[PDB]
C-alpha cells in the first residue's frame, strides 16, 4: 500500500502524476492513500502520520516534505520524491523560448518561491535572462487593473510563468484588455497539463511527462521538451 | 477517517468538492483520503475495499456504484452520502437554465455537446435542456464530447447545420469548444454562443468568459461531510447573447 | 528598518528575541516592521513582499524562509537567520538529562518536524537515545485520555519536549492524572522562557540566550546551558 | 496596511487579539505590522510615527497613549481604534465576577495582586473587586506584582496576613503565584484559592488548572478590525473553592 501525499490536488500537473501512480499501483494489486498537504506543514505531518498508522509500504511525495519523510523512515518505509526523479534546466528553457521571441522587457509571474521547483525554475529563467525583467507574486493577478497599469508602465512583451495555470490566468486577463498575444505580448506557461491546449492561442509550455512521472516513481518503489504554440513569438494558423 | 471517492480528480469541480470536505472535515479533528475512479467500475471497486479495510468512519461518492457501495456499506455500518443520502441541486432544473440563456441569446441552431450519459447528473441535464428547447421549438443535435478529439471535423459539422448556439455538460467541454471555435475564426458570442456548467476558475480566464450555471461546488462538499457525520446561479458572461 | 519576520508570534521565544531586536535597533534610530509567518508560506511570502515594498534595509527571519529572502537579496537587502547564528547539540543535552535521571522508556514529544530547528533537536535526541523511545507528534496532545493511556502501556518514566510551551502542557496533563514529576515521569523543555520558572515543579530545560540572540542578530545587521530544576530526576525543595 | 500597537506581545491575551486582527485583516486583503510597545511611551511613540511614516490605513492599540495618537492620527485623517472609539467589555464588571467568585469561595482574607494601575483596564477592574468585597466586609490588601520576583519574602506575607484568597490582574500573575504557593506547600484551593483574568491557554494547563475570566480576546481582534474598516465568561476551575 502506497502513500501519496500530492501539493496541491487543484493543479492537473499533480492529479496526472496521480493517475500514473493510480495506474501501475492497481496492476500490480497495490492500493494507494492519497492526501493533500496543500504545502501546508500541519496537513502534510497529518497525512503522512495517518500514512504511518495505516502500515504503508511506500510513500510518494515532494521534498516540501522530506523531514518528515526521513524521520519516518528510520522511525519504521521508503519514499520517492516525485520533484527529484531538473527544474533549472526548465526555467533556461523558458527564457531561452522568450529570447528567440525577441523578448525585451520581461516579467516573471510566479508561484511562491517557498518551493523548490517553483525557485529552481526562476534561477534558471534570471541565469538565461541576466546574460531587463521585474518579479511578480501570482498573488497580485487578482488586481487585474493594476497588473495591466504595470504592464503598460514597463512595456512588457513577454511573461514568464511558473506553471500553465498562472498562464492560462495571465493570457485572459492581457487579452480582456485588448492587448495581442502573442505579437504584443508573449507568454510562456510550464508542464503541459491538457488546459494548455484549449486556449486561443494555446499556451507554448515545457511538457514535463506527468503521467509518466507517476508512472516511474512508483516503479522505482517496488527528459523536458519545449511545446512551441500560439502563445509565443513558425506556426500562424490552423486553417 | 473519511473515503471520498471522486470520479474525475483532473476535473475541478471535483476537486473543489473535495476541498469543501477536507475543510469541514478537519474542523472536526477528521482526516480524507481521496480516490480518483478515474470514471471506472473497478477502481470504484478498489478504494470501496481501501476505504472499507482501513476502517473509514464514513463514505463520500457519487450514485455512479450505489448498488455495490450501498450493499458492502450497509454490511458493514459505514454510512456514505452521495453528492450528485443524496445532496445535490437539481440536475433537470440545471438544464432547463442553460436552455433559457440560449433562447435569450436568440438560438436558432443548438447543438448540445455532452458528457457520459451514463451518468446520471449529466443525462438529468440534457432532458432539462430539451424540455425548454421542444417548447420553443429550437432545433438542436446532439454531439458526443469524444467527437471534439478532431477538430477540423468538429469544425465541418458546425458549418454544416448552421450552429450559432453550443451547450455543454461542463466548463470543460465549453472551454474546450471555445478555443475550436475560435482558433477556426468563429466569433464569440456574436456568431456562436457557448455556455457551460460548474463555475470552475477556469470559466472566468478565458476570453470572452464562460458563461456558465454555480452548483455551490465548495458547500456541496461541506454538507455532505456535514450530513455524513451530524443552489444554482446563472453566471451570464461574455460567452452568450 | 529592519523587516523581522518571526515564526510564531505566540511563542514567549520568538517574542523575547523581537524585544533584543527592537531594544538595539530603537537604541540606534532604526524602525522595526514586524511580522508573523505562522510558518506559513502564503504569509511568509506576503510579509517578505511588503518589507521589500516599503525598502527594509535588513531582514531577520528563520531559515523555514531562505529562498524567498535570497531571492529578495539579488532582486533588491541583507538577512540574518535567527535560526543560524546548535539545535543538534541542544537534542543531545536533553536526551543526557534523561540518561542522567535514570530514563528507560522515552517519549518524545516534538513539534512540526518541518521545521529544521525542531528536526536537527530530535536527531540529537536520537542520536544518544539509540546509543527505548517512542515518537508522538505535539497535536496528540489534545487528546488527553489516549496520551495517558500511551504513558501506561509503554510504562513511559522520561518525556522530552520540542519546547517549554509544550513541555508546560505535558506536564499539567499528566499531574492532572495524577503521576508524579518527577520522580514517576520526568519532563525536559527548551528554551527558557520565563514561563519554565511558573510551575510547580518548574521546567528543566535549555537556555538560548533569547534576549541575546535578538541583539546579536540586529547587530550582525548593522551557548546553551542546561537549567536544572524539579521536573527532572540536585535540588530537593524550596525551604 | 493596519498598524498593530501591543503594549505588551510576550503576553498570550495581546497576541490572541493580534490573531484575531490578522486573521479578519486578511481575509480583506490587509497586512498587519504588529510594535510591541514593551509598556513604554517612547517606543509607544516611535511606532506611531513608524505606522503614520509607512501609510497605514488604520491603528489599532490599548488607550495608554490616547492623546498623542488621538492627535497625530486624526491630523492624517487615519482612524483608529482602542481595544480597552473603544471596543472591550467592561473591566469593573469583569473586577467584581472575580470577587463573586471568591465570596463564594468563602475568602475571608484576600490580597489583590494586581498589574500596574496606571492602565486604565487594570485599575478599573481593581475597582470592581474592591467595590464587591467592601460591600461584603471581606477584608483585603493589595500587593504590586513585582514584589512576586522573591517569594520567600510574598510566602512570608501571605502567612502572616492569612491569606486564603488571591485575586490576580491577569492570568500570568495567577500562574506565577500558583506555582509560589505550591513550591511553599500550600494548598490549592483548599488552603489557598486564586483567580486570573483572560483565559489565556497557559491557565488550563496547570494543576489545578487556573479560574479564569474569558473576555473574548480573539473576538475582540476581529470586532477591532471590522469598527477600524467598516462578552465575559467566569471559568469555574480547580484553582477556587
Amino acid at each position: 500500500l502506497i502513500g501519496l501525499l500530492l501539493p496541491d490536488m487543484s493543479n492537473p500537473f499533480f492529479t496526472l502524476i496521480a493517475r500514473g501512480v493510480e495506474d501501475v499501483a492497481l496492476a500490480h494489486g497495490y492500493q494507494v492513500l492519497i492526501g493533500n498537504s496543500d504545502n501546508d506543514i500541519k496537513k502534510a505531518q497529518g497525512y503522512l502520520a495517518t500514512f504511518v498508522s495505516h502500515n504503508c509500504t511506500g510513500m510518494i511525495s515532494t521534498a516540501f516534505n522530506e523531514n518528515i519523510i526521513e524521520n519516518t523512515l528510520t522511525d519504521h518505509i521508503p519514499f520517492v520524491f516525485i520533484d527529484r526523479i531538473n527544474h533549472f534546466k526548465g526555467g533556461q528553457l523558458q527564457a531561452e523560448v522568450v529570447r528567440k521571441g525577441k523578448g525585451k522587457n520581461v516579467l516573471i509571474v510566479h508561484e511562491n518561491l517557498l518551493i523548490d521547483a517553483f525557485h529552481q525554475r526562476v534561477q534558471g529563467i534570471k541565469y538565461i535572462l541576466d546574460q531587463d525583467y521585474k518579479m511578480l507574486e501570482a498573488t497580485l493577478l487578482d488586481n487585474d487593473k493594476k497588473f495591466i497599469d504595470l504592464i503598460k508602465e514597463l512595456s512588457i512583451d513577454s511573461i514568464i510563468c511558473s506553471n500553465d495555470l498562472l498562464a492560462i490566468n495571465v493570457l485572459g486577463i492581457v487579452q480582456r484588455y485588448h492587448f495581442k498575444v502573442p505579437a504584443e505580448i508573449q507568454i510562456i506557461g510550464y508542464d503541459n497539463i491538457p488546459f494548455s491546449e484549449m486556449t486561443y492561442p494555446q499556451i507554448t509550455t515545457i511538457d514535463q511527462s506527468a503521467y509518466h512521472l507517476g508512472e516511474i516513481a512508483v516503479s522505482q518503489l517496488l527528459a523536458l521538451t519545449v511545446k512551441h504554440r500560439g502563445s509565443t513569438r513558425h506556426h500562424h494558423h490552423h486553417h
